[PDB]
Order: C-alpha cells, then structure tokens, then sequence
C-alpha cells in the first residue's frame, strides 16, 4: 500500500535529505511504504515551487513535504487552503491560522521574551535577517512598549556578501553611540557565524557584552571560536542531545558513511534535521492510524490541472488533515501534539548558556508553565574573579 | 490596431476601474485600441491571482495590470520576473528591484523621514498596518539609530471590526503613560478613519497633540471631522488640485452619472485612481 | 456656535448647565465634540428630565 508524498528540498540541503532517508528507514513498514517525490527547486522562486507543486499535484499525492520562503510562504499557504491538500514544514511558522497546514518549529517567541524578563533588560540591539519574518519584531517591539525598553533593531540581512565585512563596521560603532551591551541576533546559523566572526575581529567578544542567539538550535553554531572571550552567550535549543533516545540515534549516526548520507558522519546535527526525522514519524503514523480507521481514500491522478475553473478539491485529504492533527507522539523534539490550528503544542524548549568549559543547560520552557529553571549548578564552579576598579 | 492587454482589479476598487475606463476613452487612438481583459479576483487569494495570471497569458496579453497585496506580491514579482512579461501597479513599491515590474506609487519615506526632521521631533509613537509592507517602518527605525529616536511602534490591522472599539482606549490609554504628544498614523483610508474617530471620541484631537498621515491620501481623507480640535494635522497629496490638467479633470469628473461610473461624480478622486488614469 | 464658546474661553469657563430642548441639546453636544472641549477639566449640567433620552 505504497503511498505518495511529496518531496520540496531546497539545494545544497543535503543532511535534511539524508535524515530524511533515515526517517525513510527508521519507520518503514508493511502496511505501508512511501513514495517520494523528491525534487531540489529554489525556495525562493514561487513560479517553479507552483511548477513542481502543480507536478506532484498532478501525481496526485496524498501529502507533500518541503520548506518554504517567506517569499513563498503565501504561495504553500494559498495552495493548501484552495486544493484542501495537506503538507507538513520544518520551516518558521505562518502569523495566520491556516488550514491544511502542518509545522514543525515552535514558536519561538514566548520563550525569548520570557528569557528578556528573566534577565530583566531594559534596553537592546535587535540585528535580524529578513528571511525568518519580522513577526519577532514586531512581538518584541510588543512588549517593549508596555515594559518601557528601548529596542533598537536593525536590518542586518539586506547587506551584500560581496563586502560583508565594511559595513560591520560602521554598524558597531552605531551601537556605541549608545554603548548597547546587549544585542538580540535574529538571524540563520552562516550569517550568525560570520558575524561572530566580525565581532572577534572589532574584539567586542570581550566580558560584559552579553548575546542572544535566537534559533531552535543553539548548539549549530560554531560557539568554540568566542568560548573564552568572557562575554556571556546563551540560547534556546529545542534539541537535548543527553537523551537517550538521541544518544542512539546519534549511535546510528555519527557512524554512517557520509559519502552516502553527506551531512551524517559528525557528532552534531541540525534541529531542522531533527524536525525532518519527527515528521516522517509523524506523517508515517498517521496514516498507521488510518489503517485503523480503514476510511479508503485512493484514487489516481484524477486531480488534473491545478488550475481546473473552479477547482473542486476531494474531500478525503480534509478528514486526512484532521488524522494529522490528533497525532500526538514523542520526537526528538520531545513530545509532539498539535492544535486544530496545525501549531505545535504542549511542548518544551531547553534554556542554554554558555559555560566556560562548554555550552550548558539551566532550565526548560514549556509554553503553559513559561520559564522553569532547572537547579543544575553543579555547585558552582568558581566565582570568575572579581573586578574591582579604582 | 487591437492591443489585448491584462486588468487585474480587486472587488471594491471600483473607483479606479471607472477611472480607468476613462482612461480608455480619454486617451485612444486612431492608430491602435487597447484591448482590456477586465479581472474581478480578490488579491487575498495569492492562487487565483495564479489563476487570472495564466488566464491572461492564454489570452496572450502583450501587457498585464492590477492592484497587488504584499501576500501576492512575491508571486507577481515571481511570475512576471519568470515570463518577462510587464506589469504595470499602483500599488506600494517593490521592496526588491525586479524585472518588468513598473510601478504606478512613488516611495513615500524619504519625503516622511524629511518630514520629521522638520518637526524636530526626538520621539513619538508610529502606528502601522502591515498591508502595505512594513518596510517604511525599517526605514524610521535606521534613521532612529542615526537620530536617536525613541519611537514606539505598534501594529493595528489584526484586529477584528467586531471588538473594534475597547482595543483603541487601551492603546492610547498605553500611550498615554508615555504621555505622547505626538504619532505619525500610517494606515489605509478606512483604518484612517476610524482611527480618527476613536481619536475624536477620546478628544485627542486637542491642541497639544499632533499627527501625520503617512499616505497620499491626506487630502482624500475625511478631516474635517477633526479640523476645529487645536491638534496640528500634516500629511501629503501627490497630486494638487490646483494643477491646470487636474482641475480640467475635474471639470468632466463630476460630470459623469454614478450609474455608470460609480464613485466617480465627485469634487475630488482618490489618488490611487489618478495613478491608474496616468498609468 | 464656535464663536460662542471661544467667548466663553475669555472667561475660561470650565462649568456650564445647559438648558435646552433635546433636539438642540445633541446638537450642541455634537459641537462641543466637534471643538473638543469635552475633555476632563470641563463639566456639564443638562437641565431637562431627558438626561438619559439624550445620546452621551
Ligand atoms: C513528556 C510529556 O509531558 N508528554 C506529554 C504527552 O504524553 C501528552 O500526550 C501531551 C498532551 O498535552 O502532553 C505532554
């Protein structure tokens, strides 16, 4: 009983591929097998997303899976609230209640602004990209008018490459114009990295400056390069590699080959790895259940064109998106359950610091009980030596 | 000589498709006629946009033409980039460069950011709604690190009609422990009205406030419902009344029937409209 | 009626008891809108048992 699916990896996504082979293996099963559609389309150019989309579409695929441009989340949104179809997205989070649509990150907003009022700032810099939305702009620009801070956000990601090194300049000394030692970064781990890179290079990785890495995966980035300059960094992970469940997928992974999985063979792993491998068990035991609920829903490409006027969706893949969404099972994410909205709930996110001997858990966040500190100290290590100017 | 071309055109924009009939009839030659293909989609619905798009390709349209929302504006800039084919708009300018992408609307901020370094102000709240693009905002906020502005912006559009009312009191109840005295409005005709009225309702139309609205429409809008309150109001008008070729507009404008140019038989026209005239 | 109440700033009156038939009381009312002065720091009083018939 072979089931097609669809398949939208961006280029140069390799280990997201790979882990998705995993996840091809991990769960394959009897009762049914996947089909893939895999294709390695632009994610910013909507016209071949529709083309490939309209493609599967014509395949007729019970589900489609991929990532998606805030360029082109409107186009995914569009498409699955017109054709009724279901799809699943490791990408950032639509605004909007949009049926039709599965996801696999987080917000992660409310844990940011809980972590602002656990170190009870008043005022900071904001560098974001454009890419991930400025939805976190305007919550943190939300909260910052009732809680009187002083934001000062800034567009860091329309810059070229060609001389993204100029421009840091100048843009630092911005911040000493009102000597921020504070400073949100919003952006993905390559521009993070390169920045850090900057900041090294202006020395500001000096003790008293404090950091903010905005992102499901704190770990990814390269953390060792500023461990000892003193200033502190901390960050949000959603993915604990001390669980044992981990550990062995780890075991499984570290291992492999990375000529035929590129992106494996190490000892790290990004979270949108993770959340590829959580949605092949999660799509593949959904459709476990349907079994269970034995409701046949088969039928051939009888979907045609996707510009049929008017289109006349089947109404199988909309009890299917309901069989979705009451999925509720463990991830490497920890626990995954979805609200009828199709946002992930009753979740958890691991607060991480930066200690001197390496990155650190502190606590969890669980989006009803909001901050929970953990008393993991380690009955301290030492009190850093004192400064006492004169 | 028939000239097909594309008319993409939301539901309620009526005003500017009896302008653009006029258009039609204003400006044809005896050399050549356009040939419209009007289109009555909603640009909510980024897939029909798709639709109408393909649509007016199979028509072979040597051109297409129409509002765009910021949800469709990617695809348009996608499709038309795509298949070179122009595509003329009013609508508020693309914040990336494309191909084949003419656009009807000037940039607004910098004649803003210029505004306010008239009014020397040092802070001030900024109101917005997302539609048009949040991008104006990006550009208050660099210049708030050059100038040192404290300004407190806060969206307005997720709000629904219904409860429209108690969320406004709030609002300025919250700005009012900032005790500000002056905001630049940045909203569509509509939330501009009823963000005036709320204003009204509240009586911060006081002397001792002040405001800017941060569209073309400044003269479109209805302010004489807050012209006598004392608070100082400024905004913009891209297009004088007082011009030779607008007043002889506005000879004939007021002539049409409104049974068959609805929205048309008035003194004035909505900026917007004008655009499309010109376009 | 604008002229009437920048008289009555002259005086810088803060108090004033109306005493109006209920049409011409809303309609002075929607002037006092209209100019603003409504604002707290001023008060009024309307004479009439209509107090509630009357739109406030
Ligand atoms: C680790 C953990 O707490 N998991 C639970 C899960 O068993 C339950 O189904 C879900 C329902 O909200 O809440 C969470």
């Amino acid at each position: 009983n072979s089931i097609q699916i669809g398949g939208l990896f961006p280029r140069g996504a390799d280990q997201e591929y790979s882990a998705f082979r995993v996840g091809m293996v991990q769960f394959s099963t009897s009762e049914f097998r996947l089909t893939p559609h895999i294709d390695n389309l632009e994610v910013a150019n909507s016209f071949a997303v529709t083309n490939a989309f309209c493609s599967q579409f014509s395949r007729g695929v019970y589900a489609i899976f991929g990532f998606y441009d805030k360029k082109s989340v409107n186009t995914i949104t569009s498409f699955c609230g017109t054709l009724h179809v279901s799809f699943i997205t490791p990408s950032f989070p639509t605004d909007g209640t949009h049926p039709f649509v599965i996801q696999m990150r987080p917000d992660l907003k409310g844990a940011l602004l809980s972590l602002i009022e656990y170190y009870q700032w008043d005022k900071f810099a904001y560098l974001y990209d454009s890419d991930r939305g400025l939805s976190t702009l305007q919550a943190v620009l939300d909260s910052a008018a009732e809680k009187k801070w002083q934001v000062t956000a800034i567009n860091v990601g329309n810059i070229n490459n060609d001389k993204k090194d100029e421009t840091y300049r100048s843009l630092f000394q911005d911040l000493e114009l009102k000597k921020e030692r504070r400073v949100i970064l919003d952006c993905e781990r390559d521009k993070v990295n390169d920045i850090v890179d900057q900041v090294i290079t202006i020395g500001k990785h000096v003790k008293g400056y404090h950091y903010i890495i905005a992102n499901l995966g704190f770990t990814d980035g390269d953390l060792l390069k500023i461990q000892f300059g003193g200033a502190e960094v901390s960050g949000f992970q959603i993915v604990d590699y001390d669980d044992s469940l981990v550990s062995k997928f780890i075991e499984r992974w570290s291992t492999l080959e990375e000529k035929e999985y590129p992106g494996a063979h190490t000892a790290t792993i990004k979270y949108t790895s993770a959340l590829t491998y959580d949605a092949v068990q999660v799509m593949t035991e959904a459709f476990r259940n349907l079994r269970k609920q034995r409701i046949e829903i088969s039928r051939r490409g009888n979907a045609g064109d996707c510009l049929a006027n008017p289109a006349v969706p089947w109404g199988q893949g909309v009890e299917i998106e309901r069989a979705l969404k009451q999925v509720q099972v463990e991830g490497l994410s920890g626990n995954i359950k979805f609200d009828q909205n199709g946002k992930r709930i009753n979740y958890t996110i691991n607060i991480m610091e930066l200690k001197t001997n390496g990155p650190r858990k502190i606590g969890y966040w669980s989006e009803v009980d909001k901050m929970v500190l953990t008393e993991d100290d380690t009955s301290g290590l030492e009190q850093k030596t004192v400064v006492v100017t004169t």
